[PDB]
């Protein structure tokens, strides 16, 4: 069994790399972020555009939807966040407290807190009604790559350029688990179940770890991954997939038992730093840097 992903819709409108690509829960949007210090929002089904989110003074590295489909969150180089209200496209609040770029977040799935990551080696933990930081953990050595809550919102994962995937307890800020302990941790990622952990590094692998035993079960290789922070993903609509972007301008989809690449997906002139799966569609949104500038909608059969 492989997938069939065949390209549907080239997303154009930023004026330089998109950085980060999700969609909404709800599965009706797709979230862009880039260079270009702007969100766009765009049908997930036909890649119609909708509107321009605006306000940070800086590049933004990431964005990530609260559960209602309601409000993003967006981490800067101007070194705050913002929560912003998708419907209105009003900043509702500005998290300051970060003293270098923010890289990376993500709400938990009760929406209540937001995650961030950032250059200053931190990870925060923020109150979303009041904007107010609740706890700064000091996680990493070196730029946090990655900030990632589990199905159930106990536990973080984060990655750093040191070396280290570490897991904690969201209640406490307490580290529970150092899993990795080496090259840079430039991704990580909860599986949906919350078992596994899919960690990136910048030597061309990634692995799945089993986190509560602390060993790694599988690596998926062949994409070019030395320099860049990559999205990848576990795609569970249809068969169940690893997804990765990569430096060779290419979509990689393994099978995520045998590890065997199943589709490479071609189309993009610039490295695919983002991909992101559709949450009930065998749908996948990649995105490139600036000498491509879009965004791609793929759709499967299986
Ligand atoms: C501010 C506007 N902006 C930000 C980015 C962006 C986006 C992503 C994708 N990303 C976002 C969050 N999570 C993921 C996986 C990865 C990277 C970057 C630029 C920085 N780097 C490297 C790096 C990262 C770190 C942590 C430390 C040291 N170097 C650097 C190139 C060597 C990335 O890899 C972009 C753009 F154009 F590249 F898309 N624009």
């Amino acid at each position: 069994v492989k997938p069939n992903y065949a390209l549907k819709f080239t997303l154009a409108g930023h004026t330089k790399a998109v950085s980060s690509v999700k969609f909404s829960p709800n599965g009706e949007w797709l979230a862009s972020s880039s260079a270009d210090k702007l969100i766009k929002i765009w049908g997930a089904y036909d890649g119609k555009f909708e509107k321009t989110i605006s306000g940070h003074k800086l590049g933004i590295s990431d964005v990530a939807w609260s559960s209602d489909s309601n409000l993003l969150v967006s981490a800067s180089d101007d070194k705050t966040l913002k929560i912003w209200d998708v419907s209105s496209g009003k900043c509702l609040k500005t998290l300051k407290g970060h003293s270098n770029y923010v890289f990376c977040c993500n709400f938990n799935p009760q929406s209540n807190l937001i995650v961030s990551g950032s250059f200053d080696e931190s990870v925060r933990i923020w109150d979303v009604k009041t904007g107010k930081c609740l706890k700064t953990l000091p996680a990493h050595s070196d730029p946090v790559s990655a900030v990632h809550f589990n199905r159930d919102g106990s536990l973080i994962v984060s990655s750093s350029y040191d070396g280290l995937c570490r897991i904690w307890d969201t209640a406490s800020g307490q580290c529970l688990k150092t899993l990795i302990d080496n090259p840079p941790v430039s991704f990580v990622k909860f599986s949906p179940n919350g078992k596994y952990i899919l960690a990136a590094t910048l030597d061309n692998t990634l692995k799945l770890w089993d986190y509560s035993k602390g060993k790694c079960l599988k690596t998926y290789t062949g994409h070019k991954n030395e320099k860049y922070c990559i999205f990848a993903n576990f795609s569970v609509t249809g068969g169940k997939w690893i997804v990765s972007g990569s430096e060779d301008n290419l979509v990689y989809i393994w099978n995520l038992q045998t590890k065997e690449i199943v589709q490479k997906l071609q189309g993009h002139t610039d490295v695919v730093i983002s991909t992101a799966c559709h949450p009930t569609e065998n749908i996948i949104a990649s995105a490139a840097l600036e000498n491509d500038k879009t965004i791609k909608l793929w759709k499967s059969d299986c």
